[PDB]
């Protein structure tokens, strides 16, 4: 079996990615965010308590006939940007785009960060990294990506994510329409638990390739670039009047500035962001200073290839035993 959902940025920033996905019989329509940074299926619910919900929609397991709470279990989580949540677990019927998988642990939240409550265009997040780091205590549960395994056509799925536009999430299938060229593999390490892989360098605008290793996280749950302040101190030193600044934490330039484009290395393949992905608006409302879209990693400790990465190229998430990653130009 296969499936394929549509995912639509919550604003004109791209700062987020939802993903519309039935919960429950019969089924309650939830959207999401797919983050492929974490391992939790959590959602607010009727359980949420009520003042740290402000527009969301809430699954309510108790109109669910297939809702089974599954007994003793508790999940915490903590996300590298200081958000979290926790609360208890029910087993229930997942769809997502025609693709259904029953028995899939649904983690109900109880308490939720600030960060979530004042996003009311997200009603949770449906992580599909390495079940491995699943926070469901005492009982580990598995991913939506690692429930539908076995029923999928291919064990992969892709995320096509848009630029200030619509993409497309596939599960089980690789549509060879939606790219150009030939997809590039490239070597994935499960040890920590993420989408791991190692980049084979970058270029700053129409400079030379500068062959190096870097080590990050393929993560459509992370919004910008973030890697290492040898990297980013070369990009935005291309950029006139940029600066890091401490009072807004990262980099900031002129918006009145043409940013470079961004390329990446991918095996032998490159893929080249343009420069107006780069950009991320003015500070605040009325400012003529900019958010960059590429920050450095030092405070994160882990270089992520976040959306800003991830919506140039058409990404494979190889999950077969030995699990891969796919590029390709689109
Ligand atoms: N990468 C996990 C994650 C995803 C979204 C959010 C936000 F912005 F919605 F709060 C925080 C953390």
């Amino acid at each position: 079996s296969t499936g394929s959902a549509t995912t639509t940025p919550i604003d004109s920033l791209d700062d987020a990615y939802i993903t519309p996905v039935q919960i429950g019989t019969p089924a309650q329509t939830l959207n999401l965010d797919f983050d492929t940074g974490s391992s939790d299926l959590w959602v607010f619910s009727s359980e949420t308590t009520a003042s740290e919900v402000d527009g969301q929609t809430i699954y309510t397991p108790s109109k669910s006939t297939t809702a089974k709470l599954l007994s003793g279990a508790t999940w915490s989580i903590s996300y590298g940007d200081g958000s979290s949540s926790s609360g208890d677990v029910y087993t229930d019927t997942v769809s997502v785009g025609g693709l259904t998988v029953t028995g899939q642990a649904v983690e109900s939240a109880k308490k939720v960060s600030s960060s979530f409550t004042e996003d009311s265009t997200i009603d949770g997040l449906l992580g599909l990294a390495f079940s491995t780091l699943n926070t469901v205590s005492p009982t580990q549960q598995k991913t939506f990506f690692d429930n539908a395994k076995a029923s999928l056509d291919s064990p992969v799925f892709t995320a096509d994510l848009g630029y200030h536009a619509p993409g497309t999430y596939n599960f089980g299938f690789i549509d060879t329409t939606a790219y150009t060229g030939s997809i590039t593999y490239t070597a994935v390490s499960t040890k920590q638990g993420f989408w791991e892989w190692t980049s084979t360098g970058y270029a700053v605008g129409s400079g030379t390739f500068k062959s190096t290793s870097i080590d990050g996280i393929a993560d459509t749950g992370t919004t910008l670039l973030y890697l290492p302040a040898t990297v980013v101190s070369a990009y935005w030193a291309q950029v006139s009047g940029a600066k890091s600044s401490s009072s807004v934490g990262g980099y900031v330039f002129p918006c009145s500035a043409t940013l470079p484009s961004f390329t990446f290395g991918v095996g032998s393949a490159r893929i080249v962001i343009p420069g107006d992905y780069i950009d991320f608006g003015p500070i605040s409302t009325g400012s003529s200073s900019c958010f960059g879209g590429i920050q450095s990693s030092a405070g994160i400790g882990i270089n992520i290839f976040g959306d800003v990465a991830l919506k140039a190229a058409f990404v494979v998430f190889n999950g077969a035993t030995t699990p891969t990653l796919g590029f390709a130009s689109k």
